[PDB]
């Protein structure tokens, strides 16, 4: 069992309401290993706010265990280091997890979007694109509104760095013919913390 | 001198980045007033962390003395109290003023646009009309921009309440008449607590 700790939801980060939290996980625990325990610390100091998950089978009949530590908005944007260390009976020596926001000037994304290819409007089934570009850390969250309201049926391409240091992503959004040139309005939304306002929307039809 | 309170920007607010901050003012002095003194409290608890301004003569002769109280986002959304207790020679007893957000679930502003009215396009200068409405509480930022650069050129009306405990707010940008039907586009930007992502977006040309 390897140890991973992964970074705030960048939608989190930004929304004043929403908690953001890191999030450490032992995944391929072994039935018969002893609960893993998980320590915290914020800048090298300790902290005991954190919340671990019972243990949950996952898909390969092994386990996983969840530690969440919810943190505040500025101490990730501020670039404040979070350190998970987890020991049990299982490891010789206790593993050590670090993560804290990329270090660099912000810069913002520039979102375009994209109506069905000319040769894709001969199926029953299209897509259309969000193209996001140049933005910088890669802490981003990009999501399509259905005329105003959520859409489930899209995918995001985790994001690449371009030669120039900065990072780019296509978001895909499904539309059952019909809809796209007579219908509802699309929406491409992108939360990131070089956009003025945080945010930004572009539409389609 | 009467004393006023005023809420933090609904801007700051919601902008993780940015700082909000309670405001005091003592206006209308007498150049021959003794400095007043600020004092404040966060739910009834003195706070140490304001900062007050020297003293500026304003338009009318006299002068005003501005304080500001920064605070915490979740603070001014939780409904926390903010008291600023001022005193000085020119007071029999100090003058006690409180301000706190307006309580009751938010609601979402309806947010559209309106290109100028039929009969003025015939001038050479037009206006671009923002009309939010079904919004709860009166807190809100309405701003424009041309292209994806501020604009300057707007003006909101201060919030009012519709009959079902709503409000409403129109905003008004002007644009010296070519550039609306033959030119750059038009957004307006709103922030508001009710909107997901607190934020939104819409625009003409
Ligand atoms: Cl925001
Ligand atoms: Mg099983
Ligand atoms: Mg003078």
């Amino acid at each position: 069992s390897s140890v991973f700790i992964f970074p705030p939801k960048p939608k989190d980060v930004l929304t004043i309401t929403l908690t953001p939290k890191v999030t450490c996980v032992v995944v391929d625990i072994s039935k018969d290993d002893p609960e893993v325990q998980f320590s915290w610390f914020v800048d090298d100091v300790e902290v005991h706010t954190a919340q671990t998950q019972p243990r949950e089978e996952q898909f390969n009949s092994t386990f996983r265990s969840v530690s969440e530590l919810p943190i505040m908005h500025q101490d990730w944007l501020n670039g404040k280091e979070f350190k998970c260390r987890v020991n049990s009976a299982a490891f010789p020596a206790p593993i050590e997890k670090t993560i804290s926001k990329t270090k660099g000037r912000p810069k913002a994304p520039q979102v375009y979007t994209i109506p069905p290819p000319k040769e894709q409007m001969a199926k029953d089934k299209v897509s259309l694109t969000c193209m996001i570009t140049d933005f910088f850390p890669e802490d981003i969250t990009v999501e399509w509104q259905w005329n105003g309201q959520p859409a489930e049926n899209y995918k995001n391409t985790q994001p690449i760095m371009d030669t120039d240091g900065s990072y780019f992503v296509y978001s895909k959004l499904n539309v059952q013919k019909s809809n796209w040139e007579a219908g509802n309005t699309f929406t491409c939304s992108v939360l990131h913390e070089g956009l003025h306002n945080h945010h930004t929307e572009k539409s389609l039809s």
